[PDB]
């Protein structure tokens, strides 16, 4: 038996980020995996 | 038996970040894995 | 038996960061694994 | 029996950071594993 | 029996940092394993 009240089994998140363009400026409060 | 009140079994996060462009400036409050 | 109140079994985080572009300046408050 | 109130079994974090570009300046408040 | 109030079993952190680019200046408040 498991008897869980709150449960989450599997969550898969895949992020692909590629940047070829140049001359770009940014201001980010909090950046996880994105490309600037 | 497990008897858990709150539980999370598996969570997979994959981040791919590539940067080829140049001449880019940024200001980041908190950066985890992203490319600048 | 396990009898846990709060529990987290497995969490996998994968970060890939590559930087080929040049001439880039940044200011980061807190950087974990990202490339500048 | 385990009888844990708060528990975390396994958490895996993988960070890959590569930098080929040049001429880049940064200011980091706190850097863990990222490349500048 | 274990009877733990707060517990953390295993946490694995892997950091890969490589730097090929040149001419880069940085100011770091606190650096753990990152490359400058």
């Amino acid at each position: 038996r498991h008897d869980s009240g709150y449960e989450v089994h599997h969550q898969k998140l895949v992020f692909f980020a590629e940047d070829v363009g140049s001359n770009k400026g940014a201001i980010i409060g909090l950046m996880v995996g994105g490309v600037v």
